[PDB]
């Protein structure tokens, strides 16, 4: 109940919310069916429009008008944002030239340039160029401040989930917006688009922006805008709001525009009626710009204009049916659309079985247009499982296309011709960010980079420590002219130990063999020497990675590579070695096939032992520096230790050869040289971090050698490339992977052919940032190079995404 009877009287837009029973005056009553009576009347006036008109000018004030062009109105602030332009002979904002903007040039009583965030719903990255022609105030701020040629939202591509990650930094399954549509198994309860169970606390989590404001002492303007309030409305009220005296004026706002996305989903993103919104945005921004300038604050604000995810062709045709697939179809439920989430329609029902779902939707039509997968089997750049909301079974559904339960739901529930939700590595879902302002920098184009970022960044500007998230803070200080964050390396937590040679052969009893017993001064000080470390700097180009968490493990030196080996898990942690553009690819000798060496250096009780292996029917073996990239036949016998061991399903053995045989030799060949660190990943309770021994769920048969469900390598090289990787004199170059340690190839429908069909295809998939590959291991990369840290920390967030150009 809301007893309306009070009045907004001096309220309009106030910055408070009032508790019902009382009626609301704020931006958000209209949603909450709460306004007082006289809200229409007094805050969303409309009388005479928008814009002055030259009879207009020196007006005697009629407080009726939407806005006003009497000569008080300055004073009041809330003039029309022509007012200047019409009536003063002033220029529009988008006329005048662009003017570097050094310092903030902001009235007296500004503790702080205020931020702006100008949100922008379906705004596709190739807007920019492919709409530039209509939109010149966009195109200025976007010329003269700092922008990237596009900016990645996060999976899935929605509203909700993505707008929510800019004002928290935080990936989905940890803010808990996982879709526009949910099911809480906990609270038994759903969120959905419409109605009012969305407004409930308990679905957000995390601390957005304006929380984190409000804590720190810094005032916010209420993000949020009620549909039916006109874009005009939203700019005059942000623009009085910043005419608030000094104790009451917020220094964080937002703006949210409903289109392009609203008419993208009905025309398609270029459909030829798509050039009115783009134009009518443009509008807006030009309004806004216009205003800030006759309040003198358009050389004190910093600006943000920001999308949340692109658009697609989709339409109704496209659109693929689970009534095609499965026999059992009414004992599920799906979220449906752009991507697929499936669970039990009762959990009375024992007869569902998760996997047989699977297996009747993997490869079961030549140009299937989605894909199966348990969550935790997603690429890991998705960061999308460890949350009760997403269920188990999810399909990631081609661009273009829809995944349905049965074809009544498509007529029953073509319109469309847009949508949008897909893997956010697609170009199509590709966003925009501009920033302009006296904080950020002057035409200054900067990488694509990443939505999650964005919070901190927006910390930064605003003088705010950011509450735990999920950006790298400091890795878009290359946006910034001032308020960057100058982060210090985490300290290692372990120390290494460097064994020498304390055991003998004999003491080993690993049902271990290798024909190895054929044998000199001149070749013995030498392999010494490589024992020694002697060529550890062409092997170890960034210094060894830092271990940040408590354990015990040694390095290992050899000719050829160099590794970090855990004696808790059993096997190494990191395998690093450089492979030439010259480099030469060998085979292993037939004598060495099934050749697996004791290593001296490590104790019997502290290695793996080949009878594990021989005795689980399901486990093989791999190595992570690889016995093809051996430097001579002598070092070859390194590449055979134990300690180069890991354990590998026959299935991922097929994808892992062939990295090693065939890609890692092709990438040297193609970036003049590259450095690899490879490794294992644990990660059992699917949460992006690093498992704890305790967390392991799965063993090589009869034996205390865990089982790593990924596996990673790190591939660095010059980013000028007319340097070879190990003398490279200035910024790098890095692609990585986590691949899924899978005992099938199911992921890969043309997984029969030979690995030059489908390998590269699946690493694709899997591509990822070493920042993804520190969560996942708790060791820290590039810790001794000639670059500076905020330049290694966006490196270390770069995704190498292989989709053409944008
Ligand atoms: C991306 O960045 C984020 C933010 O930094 C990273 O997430 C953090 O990871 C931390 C480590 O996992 C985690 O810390 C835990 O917090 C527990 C208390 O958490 C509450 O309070 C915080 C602070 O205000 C709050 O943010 C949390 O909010 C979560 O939960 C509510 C719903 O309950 C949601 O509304 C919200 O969206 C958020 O959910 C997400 O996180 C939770 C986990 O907390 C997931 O379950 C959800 O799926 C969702 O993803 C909470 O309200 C604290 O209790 C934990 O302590 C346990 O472990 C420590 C080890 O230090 C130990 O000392 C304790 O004994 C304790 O163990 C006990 O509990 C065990 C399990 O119940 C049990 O087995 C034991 O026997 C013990 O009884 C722990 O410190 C932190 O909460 C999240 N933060 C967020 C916002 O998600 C994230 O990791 C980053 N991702 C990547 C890939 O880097
Ligand atoms: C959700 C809420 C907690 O957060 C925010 C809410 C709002 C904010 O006020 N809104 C109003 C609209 C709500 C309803 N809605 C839809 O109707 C919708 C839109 C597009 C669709 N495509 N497909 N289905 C769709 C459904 C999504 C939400 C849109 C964001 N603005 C925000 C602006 C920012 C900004 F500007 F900072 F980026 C940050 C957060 C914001
Ligand atoms: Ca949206
Ligand atoms: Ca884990
Ligand atoms: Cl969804
Ligand atoms: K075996
Ligand atoms: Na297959
Ligand atoms: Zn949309």
């Amino acid at each position: 109940w809301t007893a309306t009877s009070g009045s907004c009287k001096g309220r309009c837009f106030e910055l408070q919310e009032v508790g019902p029973p009382d009626c609301r005056c704020d931006n958000l009553c209209k949603s909450y069916s709460s306004c007082c009576h006289d809200f229409d009347e007094l805050c969303l006036k409309t009388a005479r429009g928008w814009e002055c008109t030259k009879d207009r000018c020196g007006e005697v004030r009629n407080e009726e008008n939407a806005c006003h062009c009497s000569e008080d109105c300055l004073s009041r602030g809330d003039c029309c944002t022509n007012y200047q332009v019409v009536c003063k002979g002033e220029s529009h904002w988008v006329d005048d030239d662009c003017e570097e903007i050094k310092v903030p040039e902001c009235p007296a009583g500004f503790v702080r340039p205020p931020l702006i965030i100008f949100s922008v719903d379906g705004f596709r990255a190739s807007y920019m160029k492919k709409g530039s022609k209509v939109m010149p105030n966009i195109e200025k701020l976007r010329s003269c401040g700092t922008h990237a040629p596009y900016m990645r939202p996060v999976y899935p591509t929605k509203t909700f989930p993505n707008l929510y990650t800019l004002a928290t930094g935080l990936y989905p399954e940890s803010h808990g917006i996982v879709g526009n549509s949910m099911y809480d198994p906990v609270f038994d309860a759903s969120f959905h688009l419409r109605g009012r169970e969305k407004f409930n606390h308990r679905w957000w989590g995390g601390q957005p922006l304006w929380i984190t404001a409000t804590k720190q002492g810094v005032r916010a303007g209420t993000f949020f805008w009620s549909v039916s309030i006109p874009h005009e409305r939203r700019i005059l009220t942000i623009l009085q709001w910043l005419s608030l005296p000094d104790n009451e004026r917020p220094s964080v706002y937002a703006f949210y525009s409903e289109q392009p996305d609203f008419s993208g989903h009905k025309y398609g993103p270029f459909g030829p009626e798509m050039t009115n919104p783009l134009r009518e945005i443009d509008k807006t921004v030009g309004q806004l710009m216009d205003g800030l300038k006759q309040l003198r604050l358009h050389r004190c604000v910093n600006v943000i204009f920001v999308g949340d995810h692109g658009m697609e062709d989709v339409t109704c045709d496209r659109t693929e049916f689970l009534s095609n697939y499965l026999t059992n179809v009414d004992d599920i439920t799906l979220v449906p659309g752009t991507l697929g989430r499936i669970r039990a329609k009762s959990i009375n029902n024992s007869k569902y079985d998760p996997k047989t779902i699977i297996a009747a939707l993997t490869c079961k039509k030549p140009d299937q247009h989605f894909k199966p997968y348990m969550k935790q089997h997603l690429p890991k750049r998705l960061h999308y499982a460890n949350n009760r909301r997403i269920e188990d079974i999810h399909l990631l559904v081609d661009r273009r296309w829809h995944v349905a339960r049965k074809p009544l739901d498509v007529y029953k529930k073509c319109f469309f011709q847009g949508d949008h939700g897909f893997d956010n590595k697609v170009n199509s879902m590709q966003t925009v960010f501009v920033g302009y302002g006296p904080t950020f920098k002057y035409r200054t184009k900067v990488p694509p980079f990443e939505n999650i970022e964005l919070y901190n960044v927006m910390c930064d500007l605003l003088g705010l420590k950011p509450a735990p998230n999920n950006g790298t803070h400091g890795s878009l200080n290359h946006l910034l002219r001032t308020n960057t964050f100058r982060p210090t390396m985490p300290d290692e937590v372990s120390r290494p130990n460097y064994p020498g040679i304390m055991y003998l052969q004999s003491e080993f009893d690993l049902g271990c063999t290798c024909d190895d017993k054929v044998e000199n001064k001149l070749e013995e000080l030498n392999k010494r020497l490589h024992t020694k470390g002697s060529t550890k700097e062409r092997h170890l180009l960034y210094g060894r990675p830092a271990v940040l968490y408590r354990t015990s493990y040694d390095i290992l030196y050899h000719t050829d590579f160099e590794s970090g080996y855990s004696e808790i898990f059993l096997m190494p942690l990191w395998t690093s070695y450089t492979i030439s553009k010259q480099a030469e690819v060998s085979s292993i000798p037939e004598h060495l096939t099934n050749c697996v060496r004791p290593d001296v250096r490590v104790s019997p009780g502290f290695s793996q032992n080949c009878l594990a292996y021989k005795n689980d029917k399901q486990m093989s073996y791999g190595f992570l520096f690889p016995p093809y990239l051996s430097s001579s036949p002598e070092a070859k016998y390194d590449a055979f230790l134990v300690t180069n061991m890991v354990p590998m399903y026959p299935a991922f053995k097929r994808v892992w050869a062939y990295f090693q045989r065939v890609l890692v030799k092709k990438y040297a060949s193609e970036r003049n040289g590259v450095n690899v660190i490879s490794g294992p990943i644990f990660d059992y309770n699917y949460d992006g971090l690093r498992d704890t021994e305790d967390e392991i769920k799965q063993y090589v048969e009869g034996s205390s050698i865990p089982v790593p469900t990924h596996y990673y390598s790190i591939i660095t090289s010059c980013l000028d490339f007319t340097q070879p990787a190990d003398k490279c004199d200035g910024p790098l170059s890095v692609s990585s992977f986590i691949l899924p340690h899978r005992p099938d190839n199911d992921e890969s429908c043309n997984s029969s052919e030979d690995e030059s069909k489908w390998v590269e295809e699946l690493m694709k998939m899997h591509t990822a940032r070493v920042r993804d590959i520190e969560h996942l291991t708790g060791l820290d990369f590039y810790r001794k190079t000639s670059r500076s840290y905020s330049e290694i920390l966006t490196l270390k967030t770069y995704l190498h995404t292989y989709e053409s150009e944008i």
